[PDB]
């Protein structure tokens, strides 16, 4: 019933996925001299830096708002590729089934831990 837990538990996650060569297309912005055409496809840019920083500046209240970030991630990756067999692509689909498995048990403890407080 701990309310505050799902933030370190997300600091644990992020670490996994920077480790993992997947994620290596996504830890950064997607490069605009790579892509000339990216920002005429994709309306908001996401990438796991931002989302890292974000969580350690204090400014996310609960671990749904990091989990709609990383989604984004992978939704400007499906909305960008040319192809559903491309390389990148493919990463993009590893990656959201890894983060998926991963981030499940901690939305369920945050939202039974402030059932537990407003009980
Ligand atoms: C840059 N980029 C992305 O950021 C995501 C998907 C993708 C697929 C093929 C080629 C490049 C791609």
């Amino acid at each position: 019933y701990d309310i505050q837990a799902w933030k370190k538990q997300c600091e644990e996650l992020l670490n996994l996925i920077f480790q993992c060569e997947d994620s290596e297309p996504f830890r950064q912005p997607v490069d605009l001299l790579e892509y000339p055409d990216y920002r005429d496809i994709i309306d908001t840019p996401m990438d796991f830096a931002t989302v890292r920083e974000t969580l350690e500046a204090g400014n996310y209240e609960s671990p749904m708002e990091l989990c709609k970030d990383v989604r984004l991630i992978f939704s400007n990756s499906k909305a960008y590729t040319p192809s559903k067999r491309s390389r990148i692509y493919s990463m993009s689909l590893r990656l959201s089934a890894f983060f998926e498995e991963h981030i499940s048990s901690v939305l369920s403890d945050y939202k039974s831990a402030l059932r537990f407080h407003k009980r």
